[PDB]
């Protein structure tokens, strides 16, 4: 069976978002939709499928249980539930962390022995649990990491030199948030590195790098408080996960790793540039990033073990 | 310039999901957004820009005004308001009606001398009045038509013979609707038609095509009422007609086309399959269908004309 | 491990081409290429491997020995010699018989489990030794059929019409050659049977049909009389058989399938349109063509039999 | 007109391995193919189109004459000869420079206001014969540049560390040969300049770096060693090329642009990292390359104005 089956569990905007950029983009052959809401799930699996006979490829699309787990590829993590009037922004957190090991129980339950790709936020915390909770090992538990910080990034950077952003190469570290590293020392545009645009060629200046970078830390304000959600950016970025997983590309990607030692960190998945393929990351790339950049990764990542040592299960 | 430029006028599920349909399957080179509410209009334009990193196609995406439009290739029409509980089917037919026909008014005072592709509703008889307001010739003002119906009505099919639904062929034909027509005279997968399923094969039986009618006769109720509306077919049955255009394919879609006497109707936009290319609808495809299933077209078209009449500028 | 990986035998123009469509479509994630000519395979693998970092797709390209089929998911074959002076036309079916035999019989020595897909010539002829050599289910053993003489026909019709290939819907049944069958009474373009064309719109005439057949007849020899031979038309048709196979699309192609009964044949593989899904082929469909129609694809199976007798391998 | 056109002069192995590439990639709608044999030109417009039922896109293919070109969008040239018994290389340049000079002539004639793309060798040399008889402006003719050495050196990068092609980013400068350029201090992989690989994580020895250089500026002999010729390779790259230009990708590729400043040279069309948009080099990316690599950047576009100057118009 050559049939690449993937499970998306929550079927909210980011969800359907990344099932519908999968289905444009042509990248599984199978997808199943799982959510609380059953009627929610079969209605969205419904609308998905309805342009198929329009579309580039045949993709199979339905409502189901967590059986379809069983002999799925890989499993989307994406359930999760809005802030309550009466609760913390923590109590949020531990209930979403709640969630997902429930979910990632029924999931190993059904025998499922794929790959997971955690997008429910906190991306790093939650795939951190999942982690524990599916026993499996930290390289097939895949987090989006900053993969949309950084597609944000590349999207600023080609608005300001007018270029492809699929030419510009250059990475968000950390975990998403005020503390987040736009490694400006190793990002690139055509072989030239910012600080070379910079120093040698005067195209930038400092303080756009300070402006570009706001503006990724700012990015999902922006957009929150003209639509109500960012889903979109979102979509793409798990789709792109899902296309090197599944396709063995060996690509890099700012995924969220399980770090040993890289960066100076360990014990935790972040956001760092990871090679992708169909056993989930098999490597992290140890950046020379500046001692500035290093010591805000560092902070960054404290910040995520003081949250993660708050809902972390033995 | 071979750069391709399409507007979006309307940034609600359907103009959205029709621009992510687009972005994720690479069509277009510049996405205009624009929506009487600017601020959404820029949300949805930051979120749908924010992943293009990630995607397989460098396509520009910003929010604008009509004067975007002069030197446009094609503008999509999918603004307009849903039936609210204090209001007539009519009234709500007669309010889209006004804010399309201003819409063309602004659009043709920016100097737009492209295509016009409708997907809002009333499709028919906004398609209509968009062509009564712009001036253009019928064949550049393509209206979604039966696209999504007939995609729908492939995706039955290909469930019941469990078949790639792209390698089902036939159409929905007339207005949306109860009154729909099923072309299964004229509808075939591998070359073998329906019926020589039915009376050779008897590999299904003539209730099967009624129920499978049926179902894509409520296949929006039974959306809507588990998601509260539907916009991913039509993104995609949208997205397939301004591929058409664009790249001049000369393929047949089932679009809202003038009828000039074929089918027994004239002086009216309805579905049935046409010719698509870079200059619009060149020509329709007149099937010989049953007296049956013509006598069910010439009901739709009648009571297109009806509620149409009550809305024609002259 | 959901790595999609390929084995082409035999790098000739028509393996190479499959090759390149293969690479610019992204079809599989891994390509192997095979050939007696040890050098050429390397050569053919380094050219096409170079131009991937501006490929759409990530596909690992090599060339190896048939350990590589042990664990492939399709294995094509395109193997074969061409005409030797002294020979006679039939010496060279029994030939390429011969050798894509020999050819199969390494492929399942590596332990390969995967599906055949055989495009080299005569197809229908290779199909069937390659079943009864390989001992595979004759759904696995899918040979290109009519895909190529249904795409040209798709052609001419456009053509003629001013319509995107992609919207006509029709076949040439049987085996390629001077017996082939145009499906005519079974063609479609936007739901509009040609006859309906014909009869109703006065758009073509009964002579019209006859030029397009035979300008499909006659198209290798059109083409090989001006560029010596013929490889992207059929580069193009095995890539979408590929493609159906590997993702399961379930998608009807005029592939050579083995018959059971339909359209009053039996025990020989021929191109008709069947299902094609992740399993090879999963069944015909039959259409009810005209006896005429039908007396010809008769007259072609039977043709069909009389080289097959002269080859065929006693057991499968 | 939204459907775009592209004329690809020469019908040989890289003519329609172009083609192919451009077709199965679904680039442009009108593929017409011209060939001083014009025989050769139709069987090939033949049997490239005849698939195209199965093909991703609906691309329209036939065989013509320069008349083709006066609304085409973009024309390709890889007409050409190859060498002989006792011919000089510069006898072999000489011939490929008149039957450039020749076909740009007619295709100038035919009313043509688009852009070239020129992918027949020795590219830098043609591109620049192409923009002199041409009339047009420097950035309106397109050379492949090092846009094949640059992919052939990703390959070996991406076989050396077991990582996607895609994800490496470092190009080879200059003219192709001996003297073309890798310019490592600028290559990354996952944002980390190889020269960090070599001494900080010491994953990559300074010798492994001379290898790889070599075997991309061995490539083409390896390949015409085993299979008489190259195209495939060539296909690609000029198909990237292609898609950029109609797109207005503002894509940086390493294209043959006409230097003026940039690493020391000027007057030249010869590969650096530029970026291509609808109207075709709209500029070029400067890199600050070490002393030795510029200095074999300089010996490199150096040879090339010597070989240009005699043909040169
Ligand atoms: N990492 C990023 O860049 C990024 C960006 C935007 C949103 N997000 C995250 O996406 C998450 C999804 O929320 P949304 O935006 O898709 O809208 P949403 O909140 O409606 O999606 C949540 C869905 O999960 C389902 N769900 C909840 N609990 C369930 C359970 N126990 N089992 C199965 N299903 C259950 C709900 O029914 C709901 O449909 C949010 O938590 C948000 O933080 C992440
Ligand atoms: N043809 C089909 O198959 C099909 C299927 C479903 C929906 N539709 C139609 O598509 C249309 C899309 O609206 P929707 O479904 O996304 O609901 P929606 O509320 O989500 O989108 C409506 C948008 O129209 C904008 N708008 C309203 N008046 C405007 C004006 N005068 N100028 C500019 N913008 C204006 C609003 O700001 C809003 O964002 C609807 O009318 C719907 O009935 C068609
Ligand atoms: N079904 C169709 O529609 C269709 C259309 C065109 C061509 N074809 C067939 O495709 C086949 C391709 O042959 P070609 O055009 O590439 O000629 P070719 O000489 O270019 O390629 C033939 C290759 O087979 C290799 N080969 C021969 N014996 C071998 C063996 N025992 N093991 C491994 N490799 C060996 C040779 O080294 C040679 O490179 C032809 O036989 C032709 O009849 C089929
Ligand atoms: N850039 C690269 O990667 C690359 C690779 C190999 C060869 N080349 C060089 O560029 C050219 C590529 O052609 P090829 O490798 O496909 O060899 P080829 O013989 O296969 O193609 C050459 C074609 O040019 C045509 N031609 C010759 N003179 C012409 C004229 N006056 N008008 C129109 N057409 C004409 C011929 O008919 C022939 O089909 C060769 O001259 C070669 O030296 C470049
Ligand atoms: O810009 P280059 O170096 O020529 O490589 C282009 C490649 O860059 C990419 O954007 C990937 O870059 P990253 O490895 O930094 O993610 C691909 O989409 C594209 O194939
Ligand atoms: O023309 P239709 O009926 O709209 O369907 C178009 C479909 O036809 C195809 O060309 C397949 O045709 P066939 O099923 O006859 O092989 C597909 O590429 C495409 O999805």
């Amino acid at each position: 069976k050559t049939s690449r089956k993937v499970v998306i569990v929550g079927t909210g905007f980011v969800g359907t978002s990344i099932a519908y950029a999968m289905i444009n983009q042509g990248v599984a052959n199978e997808l199943v939709l799982i959510d609380v809401n059953q009627e929610k799930a079969e209605g969205e699996a419904l609308d998905l499928l309805d342009g198929m006979a329009w579309g580039e490829k045949n993709v199979s699309v339905w409502s189901g249980t967590y059986e379809e787990c069983q002999d799925a590829n890989l499993v989307i993590l994406t359930a999760g539930v809005n802030q309550k009037p009466g609760q913390t922004r923590l109590d949020l957190v531990k209930t979403n962390a709640t969630i997902t090991r429930q979910i990632v129980k029924e999931v190993m339950a059904s025998g499922f022995d794929g790959i997971f790709v955690v997008a429910s936020n906190p991306v790093d915390i939650l795939t951190y649990l999942t982690w524990q909770e599916s026993g499996l090992p930290a390289s097939r538990v895949v987090g989006t990491g900053t993969t949309l910080d950084t597609t944000r990034f590349r999207k600023e950077i080609a608005l300001k030199l007018a270029v492809d952003p699929r030419s510009v190469h250059g990475y968000i570290l950390g975990e998403h948030g005020d503390s987040e590293v736009a490694a400006w020392s190793h990002t690139t545009v055509g072989g030239k590195p910012i600080m070379e645009y910079v120093e040698k060629d005067h195209r930038l200046e400092e303080n756009d790098l300070t402006v570009l970078a706001d503006k990724v830390k700012n990015a999902a304000y922006e957009i929150i408080d003209r639509k109500k959600a960012t889903y979109y950016g979102i979509g793409m970025s798990t789709t792109r996960i899902v296309k090197a997983i599944l396709n063995n590309e060996q690509a890099v990607l700012p995924v969220s790793a399980y770090l040993n030692g890289e960066y100076g960190e360990e014990d935790i998945f972040t956001g760092v540039p990871s090679i992708v393929d169909e056993n989930g990351v098999r490597e992290i790339i140890d950046l020379s990033i500046t001692p500035q950049e290093k010591a805000m990764f560092h902070q960054s990542v404290s910040e995520l073990k003081a949250v993660l040592d708050t809902v972390r299960l033995e």
